[PDB]
Formats: structure tokens, sequence, C-alpha cells
């Protein structure tokens, strides 16, 4: 029945795996371990560090900086499982490195950071900015708000602002367009990234955010699900990395194909559909995506075009992408919907210097995929 | 602040340990290893035992017998620790070989059965029903109803009406008393058990019993509240295992003294104080009682008088009782009462033929003083 | 039933910290032990110091000089606890050094004075000057009338004759807006400070005063009471510190926030209703404050705008805020007010060289909650 | 000023709350929600049941039985809040089961009823009746007359007129003596009941009732306030249950002290004086009921004789009580009637066994005491 059932509705979630057939004992054991390589492990999978006695980071491992993506992340995993202290660490880190006080971008957060603090940007990433919002609303509705900066709830609503008003009485830009709701790319461009689009987070910030842009909040939710009708190309379900607002590739820089951004499409569409039940043509996309790794082994996963044809360059980041396949099947069902559930459940934690990315889709298809990437409900 | 503020009115917990200054890592694995051993691990230490393909007991070590005590608590704990498998595999257990269907006490569930199912005994234990009752309150909200038996919810509020009414059209007796809205040790006896009284629980079954119900469940809370002032000693805080109505101890048939069934109480100050800080007078109790075992070793605890007086016959059950103890500092502050939990904390779990009430408390201690001990609301 | 029935009225006073379920004892204790810690104590937690054989000063420890308003405390708390010594000592300080005879504010006391005596000022504080006349008439209505300076009543109804008439027939002004009705800030000032508003206080100078100003007091009373309705915030009910007549914060030098000076509006809040009864809005004020500090760590606390804010800048005197807060609960119920009162019940006066603020308003405080903060009728 | 004039004069009605400070928004919510819980809501403390498709009742939750006091007190709440559809099924079940067509009382509506209609008694109580004609007028008044049984204004003058001429043409007796003009208990006693004195009704009834009958209720309404001054104690203002024509009380079986049913006369003192203003003694009455209950805690009240001596017995409806002292302050000032009325505000309505008489009167006090309990004229 939980299928069809938006868990917002309910507050029950589907333990997808258990479901599958895993044994509850061992998906129980899996997660605890993959929190344990990852957030209090060592040189092989670890993506955390602690810094001090009250901050620690989210560390790109492959591009050695610390970067928006990653922090928010961090912060998402921490509140979903029930870990305040790693997650006050990373956010005290972020506020005291990367929030902004000046330049056209102030109030939004530097999108990529060296290990020590110092800037490596001054612009930011709007995935990073929704993540973190909904994270911090997450975070006040388990824990409550303490003291500033942990006003948790209070941070959001104020960074939500300004998302949607900068611009207005400043020299800036806000994050959302206001003439078609879609989150965009960067403030300062017109086009936009499949993947930053996340109407099951805008449904939440239209009951969340600051009363009056909750409106804006709720067309903003439907406006991504129908946008990303046209950006998942019909046969394949393949997004670009980069679309123009109509959905077509923006190739100006590479940028126009299947590759790591474009891989959470799949998850989101896997994870709106869990939440919300909103939307079947969410169904049938990823039937399409699943359909087409059904045939490919992720030793040999490339970068492909959006109608499916191979580039000879492999993909930086397989692990990622079959977790977001498995993620995905949360939206679908019969065999090729357990099957990338198969590959997943039987495919370790990344390890090497390119594992952050990875590891990060890693956890969160995990979470989803055992129940635990959950709405946290204001008390 | 949590330390002065009901959890029930926030939402929010205290996790004891880590304000003490035990790590947060470390916590949590204590709380999954304890889990491990008493729920999954082998005959050194486990408490709970599968059955077939649906069904699952938790085994008095001692008595070898399935208690409704023993079933109830390994369902708080399951829904407690988010298992819905081992829940539903004992509430199945239950309902097949315990509930009883004729006789004077039929709506209550037989107390004592042998491990294959065969009732020895033909009435009901009260602190087994309330915490049936509860725990199935939580699995109803944490979870969602099923279908019967595992609609949660209506089992929980049927059982509770049976608790009150039974006796009106028909033979048999309530569990509480109607005049003084105090619970009786057994339905057909007018006395009763400190350690059964759970004001916390009734202020739940106020609000969540069916309506007609709900004013006598108040009342219920409040009475059993200033009942605990009449049966703790004013010096020692100890109360008897039996006592009357006046709160002076039922020594019938050796039970006025301070022994096995009496550790609970300071637990269940511990919890009230945590969930609702009602009654200030719980932490001048749980001061008395930590004062009292401050200076004792555990490897010599005996049965003791009300009074502190002790008995040359020791503790049948050491580790429960250091458990209780700790549990206790929910409504303590200052050096007893971080002893008490430091004890705790450097106590393994009980091995051997008569650990099972100790591990039960254990844990039930391991859960409260780690914020894990929480309100499911509804959704 | 006194809860809703001014005890100017009855001659009755609720004992909270009883109602709540605290000892009577221990709460009997508590204020001796408190009285001792603070009027015959020592380096740890004084603030009063005897000098010669016959007076004596409160000393602001963090700026080390003796305040009109402490010295006005201290004779409240004197004559509330049945001690005339201290009183009489504390009294004769004040006309010896402070009672100013010349320049614009003759007939006034100079606010700030060093511990030898000599001036650092040469203007009053009216909040001092309110606390001097009632204490001083509730000196005479409990010892009766010595002689000068020991004229109590004499010497109050002189005092608030000044108050309201000086300028008439010379150089200076009087304390409170002859148009409006409400106290100022100063006399040279057309603004106010909310917590100096005690409409409880005025509505005893309306029976006490000289006869002709009954009439204003009595005035004075209602419109300070209305006035209260614009200086709290409508959702967190804080006021700022000072404020215009028409309740907007007056941040002219830093004052316009809750900060130090603005604690005391709740307290105020609390006794009035307590002593009156008489402006059913104070309960939803007070109910507001205290849900604005339902989430806060004392050990957090900051300064915030009224509209509930948090700066950098940490509390001053956390322990005054928090014994404010639970003042207030004479006129609140439910949870939050009994949480405040706990907090307050299980913390320490305060030590160190911040501890003069604090602990004036942490006897305030025990003695409103104990039912010992009460109108010393005439005889 | 409208404290002074009757609002049948004038159409304009005392918001008594508002006047106090209670908040217009909070007064009207206070309002819905009470009618929700009464009306409208579940077992908890609903004193209302809709039956089949056209009917419904009000239970006397203690008794078990229907009433026509609680069927005409939900009547004329039903066409105070505007709710014809209540009302409409109330009045149904009366005509269908509790009108009399035969025997003595033929005309009048049998007192009680058992749930599903069968008669428990063949007399009738004439509080009652008079609710019911008042209620039935109102009812003509606000909606218009429908077809008979729902024929208002034609119900209620023919009920009026066997009200007083029963007994003229045949058996049976009226319901007023004829000579005295007064109430009488029940139709064939020659004594009466403080409490069903309603002059406010009658100066009504005398513009409402068939012609020929008005002058004589004109008559009834200055001779039920004249009673009053010899049924109400000189000191105390407390009334007998019953109590003969001179205003001794009548304790032949026990209702010659001050309980259940007297408790309303402060209430009809209250309401006469606002609709009517008539009677300067009335609030000289009020006063004193008000002092003797001032000093007195609820959860102590007890059956009283009227010059005010205890018995051990306890008030059986202490809400219903001090709803009933706070109503009364329509005809009061000063700080008793605020304390009454704030107490009754700080008073939820009644769970349990015993609600339904302290339910009917909190509601009646708070439609009176917020305006709400009007004079409908014609349309």
């Amino acid at each position: 029945m939980k299928e069809h059932q938006g868990a917002y509705c309910t507050g029950t979630y589907r333990n997808l795996l258990a479901e599958y057939g895993y044994g509850e004992e061992a998906i129980q054991r899996r997660l605890d371990e993959t929190w344990e390589q990852l957030f209090e492990g060592d040189e092989e999978t670890r993506i955390y560090y602690p810094s001090g006695e009250d901050m620690g980071y989210m560390l790109d491992t492959g591009n050695l900086d610390v970067r928006t993506e990653g922090m928010s992340y961090g912060m998402m995993m921490a509140v979903q499982y029930d870990r305040q202290d790693v997650f006050d660490r990373i956010w005290k880190w972020t506020v005291t490195y990367m929030y902004m006080t000046e330049g056209d971008n102030a109030g939004y957060f530097a999108w990529s950071c060296a290990p020590d603090g110092k800037r490596l940007s001054n612009g930011p990433a709007p995935d990073g900015e929704e993540y973190f919002a909904l994270a911090l609303l997450f975070a006040s509705h388990r824990w409550g708000d303490r003291e500033a900066p942990f006003n948790y709830g209070t941070q959001a609503r104020d960074l939500l602002r300004t998302c949607l008003h900068k611009g207005e009485d400043g020299p800036g830009y806000p994050m959302w367009n206001p003439d078609n709701k879609l989150i965009k790319f960067v403030p300062n461009c017109e086009f936009s990234d499949p993947s930053y689009h996340l109407p099951h987070f805008y449904e939440l910030f239209a009951l969340w955010a600051y009363p009056e842009d909750r409106a804006f909040w709720k067309e903003a939710a439907e406006a991504s699900r129908q946008y990303l009708h046209l950006a998942c190309h019909p046969v394949t379900g393949l997004a670009p990395e980069y679309a123009y607002y109509d959905g077509t590739p923006n190739n100006e820089r590479g940028y126009g194909h299947f590759f790591s951004d474009a891989y959470r499409v799949a998850a989101n569409l896997g994870l709106d559909w869990e939440w919300f039940a909103a939307d079947p043509w969410q169904r049938e996309a990823v039937g399409k995506i699943q359909a087409f790794f059904a045939d490919k082994e992720p030793e040999d996963y490339r970068r492909y075009t959006i109608s499916g044809e191979p580039f000879e360059e492999p993909a930086l980041h397989p692990v990622g992408l079959l977790a977001t396949n498995a993620m995905a099947s949360l939206a679908a069902d019969g065999p090729q919907a357990k099957a990338c559930v198969d590959l997943f459940w039987n495919t370790p934690v990344r390890t090497g210097k390119r594992r952050y990315y990875d590891n990060c889709l890693y956890l969160f298809a995990l979470l989803a995929l055992s129940g635990n990437y959950r709405i946290w409900m204001p008390r």
C-alpha cells in the first residue's frame, strides 16, 4: 500500500530492502557499518573529518577541497541518522568559513573552500543551499533549536528567504527564477541543472518557510515536477548535467551529457515518489533509466549522451551511479527494480581517491532503501 | 534545561550519558551491542527466542517460563529500538497462547506460560497489561496499524477498556480500583504493588484510550503520583514489593520488603520525571534511594526492610538493582547521581541462569539514559 | 482561588513553591540560607556590607559602586524579611551620602556613589526612588516611624511629593510625566524604561501618598498597565530596556533590546498579578516570555532583539534572567510555568564579580514564590 | 453604560470578558471550542447525542436519563448559538417521547425518560417548561415558524397557556399559583424552588404569550423579583434548593440547603440584571454570594446551609457552581466580580460521569459573559 501513498501523508516509510527479502537484521548492520566507515573510520573510506572540539568537514577526496555540496549532504546524513554532534560540527565549520557576508552573493555560502577554511570561490551552489535548508529544518524538528548559529529553524528560514528575494533591494540574484519558479544552476545564470530539482523538498518548504514565500514554494514543487518531463530523454530517461529552461541540454562546457551530476535525478524521482507519490510519470521515467542500465556492467559505465550513445570516457563515479539507480527503485517495480537493488546490496563502499561522491550517494541510497530517509515533522 | 521540562511537552529528550561526558559514539555502540546480546546473540546473555516463521518469546531463564511481564517488556524494547519484526513475533505468541477467552479473567492475558505455549496460570499480572497497552499504542504511532492481531491501536484501546470496565456486566474484577484510581496487584485483590504505578503511562492513556475513559486515566496519573509518597520510606526512599492502599507494606507472603519488584520504583520515578516533570517530590525520593545505595557494593546487595535493615539473603538481581538506580538519575543531579550512572556504565550485561530480570532492567536503563526511551506521538 | 484574587484585597498570599510540590520545610530553609549568603555571608555571594555601627551598603560587585537601585532593593528585602537593623543601616548610608540637597535634582538621591560615599553622579534613577518609597511605607507599617531620618512614612510621602511636583516652582523636572502619567527614565528625559513600571506600587501610593496626589497615582497604575501592552513584543512578550512613550524601543545608546534591565518586566507582571489580579493580559504576556525561554539553556542566554533574534553577546546576568522568569509564574499556569520554577529551584545563588544584579533578582523571586513578598498594611 | 441599562430596552449587550481584558479573539475561540466539546466532540465532554435522521437528546451522564431540564437547556443553547439543526433534533425527540397526551399532567412534558424514549415518570418539571417556551419563542423570532411540531411560536404560546390555565376545566393543576403569581416546584405542590424563578423570562412572556395572559406574566415578573428577596439569606445571599412561598427553606427531603439546584440563582440574577436592570437589590445579593465564595477553593466546595455552615458532603457539581458565580458578575463590579470570572476563564469544561449539569451551566455562563445570551426580538 505504501508504494502508492506518499510518506508525508502517512508518516510511514517503506523498508524496500526488507520488502525485497534481505534480512531486517542484516539491513541494520549494513547501515551501521556504512555509517562507521564513512564517519568514524579511517583513510580507507572516510568522507568526514572532525577538526578541533566543535567543528568538522566533509572532504572531496578527489579535488582536495571542502564543498557546500558535501557539507550539506553530511548534515542531511547526520540528521537522518540521529547524530547531532556530527551535524553541529559540520554546520559550525560551514558558518565560520563558508558563509558569505559581503559581495554580490552575501547571504549565500561559498561553494568551495580549502580544508583550512580559506575561500576558493565567492559564489554558491544552489544544490547545497537547498540541502542546508531542509537539513536544518529537520534538525530543528528532531532536536530543537539551540542558540545561534545552532538556531536551526531560523537559519533555514533566513536562508530560504535569501534564495528567493536576493536582488530585490540590492545588487545580486535569487536562486529561483521568479517567472518559471525553477531553481537555477547559479544565481547569475538563466539555466538549470536537472539534478538540483527537488520538488519533494519544495513541498516541505511550502509548509515551513516564512509564510509569505510558501505559495512560491508550492508552485516550485509543481514546476520542477513538470520540468523533469522536459529534461529526461523520452526513450532512455537520461537527463543532462546542465540544461536550459526548456529541458534541452546545455553543452556550453561539456555538461550536456549524462555524467556525475545527472545520476542524482533517478534517486530524486525515487525519493519524491516515496515521500509524495505525486506524479505517476516518475515511475515511467525510472523504468526507462533502469532499463537502460540493465544491459550494462558497472565496471564499464561511460559518459553517455542523453540518447544513450557511449563516449570512450568511463564514468568517474560508477558506484554512485549504481547507488542512484538502486535508490530509484522506490519508484519502480518488477525484476529490473529488484536487480538494481541487488547489485547495490552486493557493492561495497568505495575506497581510494575518488570515493567521496560515490560514498555520499551510497549512504543516501542505503538510508532511503532501508526506510530511514524520512520527513522529520515539527513536534 | 530539559532536566526541568517534561519530554512529553517538548518532544525533546536528554541523553544523560552524553551530558555526563560519555562519548556519543561509545553510547550508541553500547546500546547496539546490548541489543545484539539480548535479542540476536547466543545462550550467554540472550533473553529473546524466535519461534517458527512468525513468533518469538521472552524467556524467564530462572523460572523456565514465559511471563507477560517479559513479553510486554520485550515489546516495549522492540518498539523503542524500532524493530517491528521482533515486536510482531512477541505479540503474535502472546495473542496465540496467553490471551484468555474464557473464565473470570477473559480479556486479560495469563501471566505465566510454558515455552511451548501451555498455560501455567489463569490470571493476569497488571504490570504486563499496562506495558502491553502502551507499547501497542507506540507501535500504532511509530509504524501504523496492520490487520488483526496487529491492529495495534485497537488492541491497546480494547485492552485498556477491559482493565477499567471488567466486572460491570458479568464476573471478574477490573485492574484499577474505581474509588481510589490505583492499579491493583491482581484484579481480585484490594492491595497494590508500588512498582506497578506508572503515572507517566496513565498520562498517555488519558490522551489515547477510548474517550470516555480518559478522565479516569488522568485521575489515575495524579493518584499514583501521590500514592508513591505513601509507599516510599521517608528516610531511605525504599518501597516494599507489595503494599496496601495506605502505602504500608503487605508482608502476608514475604513481599513487604525491598526486593526484586521494588527496584523498578526508582526507575519509574526517573522516567516520569523526564517525561512529565510533574512532581518535584520524585527528585527527593530518588535522592534518598541513591544515598542509601551509594556506599553499598553490588556484590553484597541484600534484601532490605524498607527502613533499610539488611537480611542475610542476597539480592537475586543485583545488576537489575544497579540499573534501576542509574535510570533514576534522570530525576537526580550531583555526585551520587553520576556515581550510580558510572557504576552502571561499567557493569556488563548479566550472564547465567538468573539473567532475565537483570537484563530487562539493564536495557531499559540504557535506553532511558541514552535519550532513547521516548513518547512516540501520533502521526 | 488565590491565583485569581489580588492579595491586596484578601491579605493572603500564594506559596507557589509549596503549591508546586516543594516541601514547606525545604522552602523555608532555602529562603533563610539565601538571606544568610547575601546579607550575613562572605566574599562568595555577599551583596550587603555593614559599615560602622549604624550604616551599611549594597555593593554593585561588577561596577564597584553603590547604587540607589541596590540600596532600595536592599531595603525592600530587609522589610520583607523583617530585619529592621539592616534596613536602617542601608537607609542611613543613603540619606547621609546619596540624598541631594542642591542642584537641579535636589530632593532626589544620586544614583551612583563610591563605597566611601563620594558622589559619582548628580542625577537620580527613578526605579530606586519608587522602591525607596514603598519600602519606607512598608517599614512605617511593619515597625512604626522612629525619629528622623527614620521617620519612615514621612520620608516616603515627602519623596513621593517631590517625584510628582518638582519643577512646579523651581528649576527641575518630575519623575512622572504629568500628561500620560508614565514614569520616566530620568527626570530630564521624555522616554521611559519598561522595567520601571510598577503599577502594583502605584496602587499603594494611591492609598498612602499625601492625599492630593492619590488620584494621580491611581491613574499612573492604570496608565502603566496599559503601557506595558505597547512595550512588550506581541509574539515573544519581550520588552526593550528603554522605550518611548508609544512603546517602541529607544536604541539611541544600545538599550533598545532585551537585556539586563528588561528582565524585571516579567517579574513585575507576576507580582502585580499576585497582588492585584487586575489585568488578565499579564497572564498572556508572561505566557509568551516563558514560551520564548522554554527552548533555551541558561548557559547560552544572549542579548535578543524584542522580536527574539539573538546577538552574539551573552547575557551578563543569566541567573537574574531565570529568576525573573520563575517569579513570573505567579501570573502563569501549566507545564512551562512549573519548569521555569524548577530551573530556578535548582539554581544556586551567583558567585564571582558579576553576582550583585543576579542575586538581588534571585532573592526577590524566592520571596515572591514562597509567599513572602507581601503588602504590609497600616496597623 | 450598558451595566445600568437593560439589554431588552437597548438591544445592546455587554461582552463582560472583553470589558475585563480578555482578548476578543480568545473569547470567540473559547465559545467555539466549548460548543464543539459539548455538541460535536466525543465521550470526553459531550452532552448532546444525535439519534436517527431527525432527533437528538441531551444526556444526564450521571443519572443515565434524558431530562426536560437538559433538553430545554440544549434548545436554549442551540438557539443562542444559531444552530437550528440541533434545536430541531432536540425538540423533535421531546415532542415524540416526552410530551404527555393523557393523565393529570396532559399538555406538560414528562421530566425524565430513558435514552431510548421510554417514560420514567408521568409528571413535569416547571423549569423545563419555561425554558422550552422561551427557547421556542426565540426560535420563532430568529428562524421563523415551520410546520408542526416546528411551529415554534404556536408551540410556545400553547405551552404557556397550559402552564397558567390547567385545572380550570378538568383534573390537574397549573404550574403558577394564581394568587401569589409564583412558579411552583411541581404543579401539584404549593411550594417552590428559588432557582426556577426567571423574572426576566416572564417579562418576555408578558409581551409574547397569548394576549389574555400577558397581565399575569407581568405580575409574575414582579412577584418573582420580590420573592427572591425572601429566599436569599440576608448575610450570605445563599438560597435553598426548595423553599416555601414565604422564602423559608423546605427541608422535607433534604433540599433546604445550598446545593446543585440553588447554584442557578446567582446566574439568574446576573442575567435578569443585564436584560432588564430592574431591581438594584440583585446587585447586593450577587455581592453577598461572591463574597461568600471568594475565599473558598472549588476543589473543596461543600453543601452549605443557607447561613453558610458547611456539611462534610462535597459539592456534586463544583464547576457548575463556579460558572454560576462567574455569570452573576453581570450584576456585580469590583475585585471579587473579576476574580469569579478569572477563575471561570481558567476552568476547563468538565469530563467524566458527572459532567452534564456542570457543562450546561458552564456554556450558559460563557454565552452570557461573552455577550451572546440575548433576547431575540420578533422580525
